């Protein structure tokens, strides 16, 4: 599934990792755990 990285901090969300939650569904309120920005600001890779 596809994964994406915070461009600010490297951080990647995996779905895998997250019990197959794909970035998709993740809320609006939803921000980097590491450092705060918002999903605006990830890229796939
Ligand atoms: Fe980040």
């Amino acid at each position: 599934m596809q994964k994406y990285v915070c461009n600010v901090c490297g951080y990647e969300y995996d779905p895998a990792e997250h019990d197959n939650v794909p970035f998709d569904q993740l809320p609006d309120d939803w921000c980097c755990p590491v450092c705060g920005v918002s999903k605006d600001q990830f890229s796939p890779a």
